[PDB]
């Protein structure tokens, strides 16, 4: 075992209970657009995309929101961001925020979602609002696609 | 059960920006048949593993490290079923003849070989895994392997 | 009955002052040229938008003291940004493997999380991959929004 | 691991394009007999050993073999006597082999207070022998 | 070091001397001299072991000096859109030797900074004429501090 | 330890001081005339045949003496001091004797902790007697 | 046995094969040998005093030097005490140090000696100076410790 | 303490005891010519030569003896050599001997001299007598020069 330099036989038996589409946990790097003032809802679609092998899903769990600003703040000022939670049962009201302390770097913060707020999403639904000085912000949500 | 966390979101204190990978590896093992006729050896192809039916059609080289073949249909009358495997590889073809038979003439007849680590290189859909025999009309495969 | 052969200063282990003698034996076995282990370092220029194949003929150069080589084995790549980024960005870099045997889909990246600094990123090849290349060969895509790319390439000459 | 990682790599380290590189250097001399032959340090820079890129290097110790057979109805002997440039010796290391077919062989070693560089000019010992040529094996470091 | 824990005398006390002992009144110096040097784009900078010895770092009574370490910095912002690198080229009287030690700066507002440490088969004196090595960087100063043995 | 150069991970530029302080021991002798006290000055500790010269001011810790010369015929040699200092002069006169007439006279003395301030060229240290033309005196001192 | 070791007649060695050689081996040596010194002036010790077949080492060219100690070999000026002091000379950098020593016994010798560091441990060939010796006596004895070769 | 790299002050004392001529033990390799048959007398003055950096000594205390045949034998014999060693006080009658089993490889024998036996010797002396096959003889003298 790892010492072999040639094929060995294999004595299988039965054939094994298979399935050729597993689900998979990933975290999904992405970008979205964010406007001064104004609040970008990130859709759940923008999860399923072949740049991230994931355009056979069409159903996915949400269990943590990153983000991070992508572009340099307005002049004189530091970097935030900030992201409420939405879910289909019932959007929170929770505005998780972090500044930065660097005007020459991010700012970020994230959030967990409990267990029995775990369920499934679909391209149509939308996981969180953004707000931020930047222009840009750069998301990285750990799931399971299934 | 005690052992959970919260009902509700919390914060995560977030650092620095870190490394990413949109596009990772995936270790899976690949379920698929391919027909097989009689004195006549089927050239397992590598281009099998990569479709939209297996999520692996994003994928473009894969590593194979074991196969496993069962007989997927019922053998002539009066016979067991029997397969055979015979490792292919592009630095070399290899003559062992891998088999399994069935004591049971209503049962498959299975056989796989393991790949060493020292050939253990990348396959493209042009590439062939095996050659595969067998006195039924189709082989069931089972193909751990690394896409990346 | 044996006794003495010859006087040389050798004092205690470390050490001693002059000269002593070696009791060669036997002619041992040799190799004029042998491998070499070493981390190379060598920039490349990039486009934005454009991936650019780093060729393995970079690694060979009087520069390096590696121009008596013709194959090497690559054991990692880890790459930084030499230049700054576009206005109002953060630098990133990417790399994807190539292999003759067959090219990866991977974009291994890295971001910087301060606009004066560098990002970096890199990626080991595992021990099955690890056959050696020649100059025509290529060792990995990279990509950036910043025009050149410093890359450090821990690798086998042979 | 059958598959590619990714390094979290960190901040630029310090780099070297030009190393130093620890060797044991094989070549051969031709010697007359009753004469001395000046071992060159130059005899150590040649792309025949991958060490062309340099031009100093400080010699550890010094070994040699007759690298031919010797004159009928003699044994093989040689002789080294080591050459500074702050100060030549007058030590000769000989070495005399037992059976007429074999080599005979000698070295000498060079203490850490004279471990300095030399270049393709300097002389790094003188060979003595009555085999026509000897073969030297030289541990240095190439900088 | 006496009792370390019970210096109290207030008053002078008496010294026993005994017979008159070794003295030397010009004694070694082992010294961690910081001194800054111009450099141009392209061009390596050949460092003169004659800036150690000045009356700026209590030295100008030394006429040799046994180095055993160089460190550099950059010590002027480096070009625009670059990172600032500095790189030590190792000089000796009895050979010349071609490693190129090379640091580089993560942060274009940060210097770079890399050193070498002669063996001690290789410390031996150096004169003013003498060099101590070459120095390249993108930045038109260099600040160096070397640590030596002045005798 | 190894044969060649090795390279140095340098970090960020250190703190520096290209003018730091030394502590020594300088030996030199003085002129003294029979029934008279010579006046040590601070100033003769600052001179390029100790390397000092780029100093103007230093701490004395201690002094002693030694009888440089011959005695007078048929004495032994003898060498006092008397400690000076600029927020009050000592009467203390520390004093040694040699046994052997052909051997020197020896003496010395501690300055306390809370008399080591700064001294000046124009300073003297202490006052010098004894039956020998001349003293050789090492003092202990801090220079800075 | 047979009173142990104490053999009182030859006995046979039973040699090998012929062994590594050297008819001209180095000698680690201390040196004794006076020079000569004016008032007021340095005398350079020249290299070439410590080949000589009065110390048995005339088969010699170089000589790595150890350490050197001096004693002053006649007697002082009237009224003074001997003193005697050494400059360390190397060819790659002189130095500035004079490590000195007196007497305090004006019939008594002044002494002292210095170290030479591993690092600055090189040849030296009869042309190559030691040291500056200063003395007020005219005649100082040296002890040198090195290596010949 | 140990690791200084400058020169450093020897506290020396008293003038210790001199002397510029001391003795010297010493391995010297010196070769003989001898012809078939006949016993050759080796001479204890061919130990003091420049060549062994020893012309300033004239006597010197004979420990032991080994001896090599340095040519080749006649045709169809191995090379052998003897020892018998000489005594200004009594000639010895032993012939240490030493023959070699291979026709291509020395003869080597030596002897001992017993610490009674082990006086002065000057040029005009004689070590041992040497008997060979070969024309030619290797010694090396284990001696202490005086
Ligand atoms: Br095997
Ligand atoms: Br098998
Ligand atoms: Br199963
Ligand atoms: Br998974
Ligand atoms: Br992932
Ligand atoms: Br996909
Ligand atoms: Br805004
Ligand atoms: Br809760
Ligand atoms: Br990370
Ligand atoms: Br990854
Ligand atoms: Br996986
Ligand atoms: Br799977
Ligand atoms: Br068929
Ligand atoms: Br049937
Ligand atoms: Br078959
Ligand atoms: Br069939
Ligand atoms: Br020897
Ligand atoms: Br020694
Ligand atoms: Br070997
Ligand atoms: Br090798
Ligand atoms: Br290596
Ligand atoms: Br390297
Ligand atoms: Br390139
Ligand atoms: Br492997
Ligand atoms: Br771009
Ligand atoms: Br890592
Ligand atoms: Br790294
Ligand atoms: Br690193
Ligand atoms: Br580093
Ligand atoms: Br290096
Ligand atoms: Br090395
Ligand atoms: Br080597
Ligand atoms: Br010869
Ligand atoms: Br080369
Ligand atoms: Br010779
Ligand atoms: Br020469
Ligand atoms: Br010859
Ligand atoms: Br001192
Ligand atoms: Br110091
Ligand atoms: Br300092
Ligand atoms: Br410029
Ligand atoms: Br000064
Ligand atoms: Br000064
Ligand atoms: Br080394
Ligand atoms: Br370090
Ligand atoms: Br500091
Ligand atoms: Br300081
Ligand atoms: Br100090
Ligand atoms: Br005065
Ligand atoms: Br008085
Ligand atoms: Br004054
Ligand atoms: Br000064
Ligand atoms: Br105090
Ligand atoms: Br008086
Ligand atoms: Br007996
Ligand atoms: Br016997
Ligand atoms: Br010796
Ligand atoms: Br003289
Ligand atoms: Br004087
Ligand atoms: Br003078
Ligand atoms: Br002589
Ligand atoms: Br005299
Ligand atoms: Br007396
Ligand atoms: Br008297
Ligand atoms: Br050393
Ligand atoms: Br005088
Ligand atoms: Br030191
Ligand atoms: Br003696
Ligand atoms: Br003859
Ligand atoms: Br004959
Ligand atoms: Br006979
Ligand atoms: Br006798
Ligand atoms: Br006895
Ligand atoms: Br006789
Ligand atoms: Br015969
Ligand atoms: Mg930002
Ligand atoms: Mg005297
Ligand atoms: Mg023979």
């Amino acid at each position: 075992g790892d010492n072999s330099n040639v094929v060995t036989m294999i004595r299988a038996g039965s054939y094994p209970k298979v399935n050729p589409t597993p689900t998979w946990v990933r975290a999904i790097p992405f970008e979205v657009s964010v406007q001064s003032g104004i609040a970008f809802k990130v859709p759940v679609g923008s999860l399923f995309s072949a740049n991230f092998r994931t355009d056979s899903f069409t159903s996915v769990t949400v269990m943590s929101v990153r983000a991070w600003t992508q572009l340099t703040p307005p002049v004189n000022e530091y970097s935030f961001v900030r992201l409420k939670p939405l879910f289909k049962t019932g959007d929170s009201t929770e505005e998780f925020e972090g500044r930065a302390s660097n005007i020459n770097t991010r700012a970020s913060v994230g959030y967990r979602i409990p267990t029995n707020l775990r369920q499934n999403t679909v391209a149509a639904d939308n996981v969180c609002e953004v707000r931020s000085n930047c222009r840009q912000v750069a998301l990285v949500i750990s799931c399971c696609f299934n």
